């Protein structure tokens, strides 16, 4: 029979809502910058990572390989961002760069004195926020180690959905679904991607491939 998927919604915070819909209801020309926060978080991600295996290596069954994938659909309109990062937890999307924002990140001393440097993106929300820059809805699938895969979505309204994820595992890492607008089909093509990672992610320490179909 049927089974029933646990799903659970929840409502943006009053600044983060109205900063969405400042978003998309204004005419914005870098738009591009989309992809530099994006491909920052996955960095970010896999610096998370990085720094983990030094103190616990077993952290690597899930996956050794670090690095970035870009995955454009023309057919579907959708442009995927994969990353075998750290991935995130049922904690760390909730708690997600805009909803903890001036409070302090608590790993980061933990992970400071461990050796870490300064490349986690997770508390200023305005990064990964650029996605509706281009973007009509985002999904983004991500599973931890110390966590089950989850599936993350909103088409912002001020409301967002977070569910177990039933579908396709990826091992570890970040799957980001982008839903580009139709006005938005340019950044489909494998040359303006170029385009925008060579330029804005030039200084990026880990490898970048681009799946084009």
């Amino acid at each position: 029979p049927m089974e029933e998927e646990e799903v659970e919604t929840f409502a943006f915070q009053a600044e983060i809502a109205q900063l969405m819909s400042l978003i998309i209801n204004t005419f914005y020309s870098n738009k591009e910058i989309f992809l530099r926060e994006l491909i920052s978080n996955s960095s970010d991600a896999l610096d998370k990572i990085r720094y983990e295996t030094l103190t616990d290596p077993s952290k690597l069954d899930s996956g050794k390989e670090l690095h970035i994938n870009l995955i454009p659909n023309k057919q579907d309109r959708t442009l995927t961002i994969v990353d075998t990062g750290i991935g995130m937890t049922k904690a760390d999307l909730i708690n997600n760069l805009g909803t903890i924002a001036k409070s302090g990140t608590k790993a980061f001393m933990e992970a400071l004195q461990a050796g870490a440097d300064i490349s986690m993106i997770g508390q200023f929300g305005v990064g990964f926020y650029s996605a509706y820059l281009v973007a009509e809805k985002v999904t983004v699938i991500t599973k931890h180690n110390d966590d089950e895969q989850y599936a993350w979505e909103s088409s912002a309204g001020g409301s967002f959905t977070v569910r177990t994820d039933t579908g396709e595992p990826m091992g570890r890492g970040t799957k980001v679904i982008l839903h580009l607008k139709e006005d938005q089909t340019e950044y489909l093509e494998e040359r303006r991607i170029k385009e925008i990672v060579k330029k804005h992610s030039q200084f990026i320490g880990y490898p970048i491939t681009l799946f084009v179909e």
